[PDB]
């Protein structure tokens, strides 16, 4: 059900609410467990997280809390279904004015567990919706290797849950010629008078036209474009 | 379009997301007007708001970012299409280390510009929604005088936009008896093969039964309950 991979930590950061509770699991150098929690603060830049310095003891600082220590820490995110952030790193300082703070090292990366098992890219392609030998416009938004999402206007025909369609996504910026089709089934879709987005699910072609269609794209630093 | 409205701190701030730029217009006694924009960390409790300082001249620094100086300040929220938050604060503390942060004090409220008119508030009751004479299940999820969101178990009759149904939540614990109808159209709804929500719209009589429906509720700090 979940997936857990290696993520840079400002992707890793960015999923988590600041304010949020962070546990923190220490060892110390002659095997002594302790755990305590507090609110995470922020970051600053890429040189350090800031957490509410914790209400521990005296004993509790000078055997579990020193500035060199090295610790675990889990951070929530309540994302969709939600996800878990596992990282390790470095008490670096402990500043009580103005404010009780500690200061932690920022790794490189850190570990997340969460429902997508893969990433997504996200684009900006229109192209034409094909269901039921009809055609309507639609413009990609993300892409995986299995799936997609993708907005139509929300006055065109609209998809349920379970229809097959199939996204024929101009190759150029003329319109005319289209990418092979990204066929597969509607998983998901969020509707008003204002929007009609969806998450469509590909199958065995679909996933073959995905991975084709991705290799002819460009990325442009944020997102995928044309080429 | 956008309306505006007071709200608490804690609430307003969360609606930011750490490390989003915020822009700080400050004015001196000479009527000099200074604007610069710097990186959000997060907050302290809801004892300091911090900043990453921004990157300006000895010169600025000095004229217009000394200690006890006050400065009306913006942030903003992605949420749905997007929302705006205003702020007046009092610059407190400069540090240099361990790294060059400003901290900011916490006003009580914050002027929030979003497209919600009103607020919504969070409860769960269990109801039926009577469409056509067939009544499917489904939990009230949040309230407000002109609409309500609700949800159903996923395998439930599927509500479209638009769609004019009416809510009959149980008054007490063990079913039977129901508060008066909560009448409206479908505005929204978001669908998978696990997931059914909806977002409705009261017409002129469900709104009525909605401001009876809530007076006759319970608060209990976070949401409301029955009885």
């Amino acid at each position: 059900s979940k997936t857990v991979s290696t993520i840079n930590s400002t992707d890793a950061l960015a999923m988590v609410e600041h304010s949020s509770e962070l546990t923190l699991s220490i060892t110390t150098p002659v095997g002594t467990k302790f755990v305590c929690r507090t609110p995470f603060i922020g970051t600053h830049t890429d040189k350090f997280l800031l957490v509410e310095m914790p209400k521990i003891s005296a004993d509790d600082l000078q055997y579990f809390f020193q500035e060199g220590f090295w610790m675990n820490i889990r951070a929530i995110s309540p994302r969709g279904e939600g996800a878990l952030i596992h990282f390790r790193s470095q008490l670096m300082h402990i500043l009580q004015e103005p404010v009780p703070m500690a200061f932690l090292s920022i790794p490189n990366t850190m570990q997340v567990s969460q429902r997508r098992k893969e990433p997504r890219f996200e684009l900006n392609l229109a192209g034409k919706v094909l269901f039921d030998e009809h055609r309507g416009d639609c413009e990609l938004r993300d892409l995986s290797r299995s799936g997609c999402r993708f907005i139509t206007p929300p006055l065109g025909k609209t998809y349920q849950v379970g229809d097959l369609v199939a996204l024929e996504i101009f190759s150029d910026l003329r319109g005319t010629k289209t990418f092979p089709p990204l066929t597969g089934k509607i998983c998901n879709l969020q509707r008003s008078l204002h929007h009609a987005r969806y998450g469509l699910e590909f199958n065995e072609e679909g996933r073959n036209n995905a991975k084709n269609l991705l290799a002819q794209l460009k990325f442009n630093g944020t997102k995928l474009t044309l080429n």
